[PDB]
């Protein structure tokens, strides 16, 4: 679990988000597992405005952060599960690096702020759901 609050704005899992975050809802997109919903309080997460290739990710199944080397937001073939079929997955970031469902949500950051939040995993390899286009999200 995890999500990221920029401003007025909730960013979640999309296969994650709850009653309040659908009732709440401003922007979905299932190809990309993401979800943002509105907030009363004021969050001060900072979204990367970058094209890093390396960062650092919060692991929850390991109580660990791990630095990481990713690749650019693109296209990815994603194995059925309860939540979707098998289908393609976009603007999602791969890494060699360990993940279980359950950490889905943990933040990857690189020296500019948030880049994204763990979507997908298996074989050794974990996915970032990308936010550094949603350039909104800062107004
Ligand atoms: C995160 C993880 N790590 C290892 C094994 C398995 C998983 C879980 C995983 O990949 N999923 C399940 C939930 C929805 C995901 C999606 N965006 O389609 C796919
Ligand atoms: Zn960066």
């Amino acid at each position: 679990s995890g999500a990221i609050y920029v401003g007025n704005y909730r960013v979640v899992n999309r296969h994650l988000a709850t009653h309040n975050d659908w009732a709440n809802l401003v922007w979905e997109d299932s190809s990309r597992d993401l979800l943002v919903s509105s907030t009363t309080a004021q969050g001060c997460d900072t979204i990367a405005r970058c094209d890093c290739q390396t960062g650092v990710y919060y692991c929850s199944s390991r109580r660990k952060h791990y630095p990481v080397s990713f690749s650019k937001p693109s296209l990815i073939f994603v194995e059925a599960s309860e939540y979707y079929p098998a289908r393609y997955q976009s603007h999602l970031m791969l890494a060699v690096g360990h993940s279980e469902p359950g950490d889905c949500g943990g933040i990857l950051r690189c020296q500019h702020g948030v880049v994204g939040i763990v979507s997908t995993g298996g074989n050794g390899l974990v996915g970032f759901a990308d936010v550094r286009d949603l350039l909104w999200l800062d107004e």
